């Protein structure tokens, strides 16, 4: 029995077909009801010789818990999120399809699904998640994912301890795809809404006090991820940054999501911004303030990260150029997109100049901080303060 492709195609198509039927429904409530029925049907055919390509390890799909999926918010479309139970195997080509067994945080979902699943006792059981978008073009997300992976590889190679979290994208059609969500994390919006704390106070409560290893560890993770995404947002010109599309994980890292406006995507910023990455007071406070060692570390990481990126520039630009040749995406706008991208690597600068640039960029990223208004008047008047 060779690895047959038709089962897999039918599986992927079934997920898209579900989305299409949900999209005929006006209300979220109705889509939720329909989704339960749809997933129950899917389970008729499982386990099967099919896989979720976003897994990143060989496995068979065994179950899609039909009550546990989520219809996501959409004005027009019908995006949805499913949890998918799989059994890991070492080699998919040699492994037989598993025999059927008859019938909040990530951590609680995993617990509840495992307990309710006839497969949940198996040691090779794993829960995966995927967002199915049957009417959204994900090629721009895929480009971002490819670039993020490349930057991650560059920083690893150059031993720069920046941290980012590329999330997997599958492009199905020109107007459909799949996204592996980042599950161990909540938007900063919700972290603040639920806790009613600043991020600093949240860290002190959740991780520990200033003298604790946990606090320092979380702070280090926050800085390394902040620096990583600062560079990502600058190089890719990621726009539409807000607390709804920045997540916080249980380790203190931030994760940027939703790359719907990158590179030359309209509308262009008219406020002379170097990047839409904004370093708020709240963020600077987590780093222990403007004069703090962790803020200095942040700036050092930005410089070492940019040095590393610059050194391997062609690896990143090539990814963008290949995507541009194949596709007519909104983030491309004729010649200038690539020119401007290359210029953001600062190939002509010395490391001394790059250090000065990082200072300017960091200063600019805090432009929304009220202190900058208060203490910026020397640039706007003939006074020296
Ligand atoms: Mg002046």
């Amino acid at each position: 029995e060779p690895v047959r492709l038709a089962p897999e195609r039918e599986f992927i198509k079934s997920l898209m077909a579900i989305g299409k039927r949900l999209a005929t429904l006006p209300t979220k409530e109705q889509k939720t009801q329909r989704l339960i029925s749809e997933l129950s049907l899917l389970n008729h055919k499982l386990p099967a010789r099919v896989w979720l390509p976003t897994a990143g390890f060989d496995h068979h799909v065994v179950r899609v818990p039909h009550t546990q999926a989520v219809v996501l918010n959409s004005k027009d479309k019908a995006p949805y999120l499913i949890y998918v139970e799989v059994l890991e195997c070492e080699n998919f080509d040699t492994t037989s399809v598993p025999a059927r067994i008859p019938e909040e945080p990530w951590q609680e979902k995993v617990r509840r699904i495992r307990e309710g699943s006839p497969y949940g006792h198996l040691p090779n059981w794993r829960l995966l998640s995927v967002i199915v978008k049957c009417g959204d073009d994900l090629r721009q997300e895929l480009l971002a994912f490819q670039v993020l992976k490349q930057l991650q590889s560059i920083w690893e190679q150059e031993r720069v301890p920046l941290w980012i979290k590329p999330y997997k994208i599958l492009v199905i059609s020109a107007d459909s795809g799949m996204i592996e969500p980042v599950v161990n994390a909540v938007s900063i919006h919700q972290v603040k809404k639920q806790s009613q704390l600043s991020l600093l106070d949240y860290f002190l409560q959740e991780h520990g006090s200033y003298t604790t290893e946990a606090f320092l560890s979380a702070q280090r993770n926050f800085v390394q991820s902040c620096a990583g995404y600062c560079l990502v947002c600058y190089l890719l010109q990621v726009k539409d940054r807000h607390n709804g599309n920045i997540l916080l994980d249980a380790e203190g890292h931030i994760i940027h999501i939703d790359f719907g406006f990158i590179l030359s995507s309209s509308p262009r910023n008219l406020g002379f911004e170097t990047s839409a990455f904004k370093l708020t007071t709240e963020f600077v406070d987590v780093m222990g303030g403007l004069d703090g060692d962790m803020f200095n570390y942040y700036k050092m990481l930005m410089l070492q990260g940019l040095i590393a990126a610059r050194k391997h520039m062609d690896k990143v630009v090539q990814i963008v150029e290949i995507m541009q040749q194949g596709s007519q995406l909104p983030c491309f706008h004729g010649s200038s997109t690539i020119r401007n991208l290359k210029e953001r690597f600062h190939m002509s600068m010395t490391e001394e100049q790059l250090q000065l640039l990082v200072e300017q960029m960091v200063d600019g990223s805090m432009r929304s901080i009220t202190t900058k208004l208060y203490d910026g008047f020397q640039y706007l008047t003939n006074g020296i303060m």
